[PDB]
């Protein structure tokens, strides 16, 4: 029983975390076999922020302008690249700890875990979501920049995140281990904004079936909906439209607790009419959008407390 | 910026998960040097759960009716006994991943790191904290036993749960790792309950400067308290009594946000007799206890955001 926000064990990324210093810029990288990434924002200018060319300030750089610390041993640079808003930095050892791994483009309403990171030195793990505006509510300091977010399935690691910056409202911006951005934003001072966001629909849903799984039913009702009817409550209350795709993703929990999908829409139409009217649901008087579908089968017991 | 619930990197103690089977039992144990830690209740009969006497259930046992696995690798027991509500299992070779470590009893208000595991196989890791009852509100499944909490500082780990048992609420119950529960708890079947549980005031106050911090003020008044005349709303509304102690603790974190202990008591006792009025403080509508001034003081920034 408990529902808690769970991120995946971090030993496989912990390995993996280095330190890359150009001059006087500092922060982490990830080091997979004789490769380590990092933001291109290593190799910034302090006074200048505003228009960077990298492609100019790269070339201006050998291999040896690279400091690279993998605990208390010094790595080798032996080539670098650019890719989009990255750099590939060849050194002259694979890392024994290396773990399979794939590189993945994570969509808006995943989750994934967040291994905060300084000076090449983990110091938390926590679970987040991809938001629908691109951005995630993390929890950063200066000095986090190159942290990364990943997946595990199977004893392989699905790296999809690489910390960049944080925009004015708070929350945090980067991009996929190829180097491209999450949403609209550049890795240059700007007054770039993150988008109005909204609610991740999928997951309330997930997470009202969770509540279910778990033996609760007390926002349940006796009405239905249909797809468009619910579309048009959603709208008013700033969540996503939901989907036939979305619909039918929820099956297995549909059928683990047999409440059908277009009841449960019901319910949580009532709940964004109604309010909650001073009740909890798995310990939440907001209703949780960061559960996904797959979260929830995770997590919550395959058995339905009836 | 941002606030999360954040646990330690879980890698050090990731690497020390194994198995420990007795005939049809099989739960998680703790593999350090060459000393494998997990419940007693792995030597418990299927059909008798009521009244099992440990020291004549154990007396019937060899070494060699353990079976301890550590990855696809058997470790041979060659020695065993039993620790209050623990065995310790001695094998034949040293875990050569066994971090710093040391064994804490952690106090009730304090956080911990747990790491879920099943079959020696860890699974997820997520922040909790010991309730004034001595319980946790963990998320746990059958097989889950064995999985332990720990805190880390400076590359040492401190042990100071392992899980045994879900309560009729739901909630989670274990020892420390000298096999003392936490609580008034026994492990065997009884009608055993969580006792009547409270809030965590400190933590309260802790996570309300947070907030500022971070820098939000919007619950902030113009009164003071007296200890006292706090500690009658406290109670009314099912809170810890503040201690001077407490205040004490709280110095760092005013001296950092200029707003003295007592004057950020009064502003939670208006937060408390007049509600939130439909706001939130760091994302949340209920006040949160699971963050302790040592948690908000790792994870906040050092400079208040004025
Ligand atoms: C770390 O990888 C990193 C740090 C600062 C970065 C960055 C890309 C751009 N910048 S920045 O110009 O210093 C910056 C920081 C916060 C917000 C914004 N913004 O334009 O909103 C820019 C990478
Ligand atoms: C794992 O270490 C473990 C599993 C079950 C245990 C246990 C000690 C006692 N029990 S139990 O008798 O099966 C049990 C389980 C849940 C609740 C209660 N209870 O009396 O409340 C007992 C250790």
């Amino acid at each position: 029983s408990g529902f808690r926000k769970m991120a995946f064990p971090s030993g496989k990324v912990e390995g993996c975390m280095v330190q890359v210093t150009c001059g006087t810029t500092t922060l982490n990288g990830l080091w997979l076999d004789d490769t380590v990434y990092c933001p291109r924002h290593v190799i910034c200018t302090a006074e200048d922020m505003l228009n960077p060319n990298y492609e100019d300030l790269l070339i201006r750089k050998s291999n040896h302008s690279f400091l690279v610390q993998a605990g208390n041993v010094q790595l080798r640079v032996i080539g670098h690249s650019m890719q989009n808003c990255l750099l590939r930095l060849k050194v002259d050892t694979s890392n024994p700890k290396t773990p399979k791994y794939k590189f993945v483009r994570i969509q808006p309403g995943q989750t994934f875990s967040v291994l905060a990171c300084y000076n090449g030195s983990p110091s938390g793990v926590y679970q987040c979501a991809m938001r629908p505006n691109h951005t995630i509510k993390g929890s950063f300091l200066n000095g986090s920049c190159g942290s990364v977010g990943f997946n595990i399935d199977y004893d392989c690691v699905s790296f999809c995140y690489m910390h960049h910056m944080e925009l004015p409202t708070g929350v945090h911006a980067g991009t996929d281990l190829e180097g491209k951005f999450y949403g609209p934003f550049v890795d240059r001072q700007t007054a770039q904004a993150a988008g109005t966001d909204t609610t991740i629909t999928l997951n309330v849903l997930a997470w009202l079936y969770a509540a279910v799984i778990n033996g609760d039913r007390w926002f349940l009702n006796r009405f239905t909906t249909t797809l468009n009817d619910f579309n048009l409550v959603a709208m008013k209350y700033n969540y996503e439209p939901l989907t036939q795709d979305h619909v039918d993703i929820l099956g297995p929990l549909s059928a683990q607790t047999g409440i059908a999908v277009l009841d449960m829409c019901a319910a949580l139409k009532e709940l964004l009419q109604n309010g909650m009217n001073g009740r909890t649901i798995l310990g939440s008087t907001i209703l949780e959008d960061e559960f996904t579908p797959f979260d929830v089968v995770r997590q919550c017991s395959g058995v339905t407390f009836q």
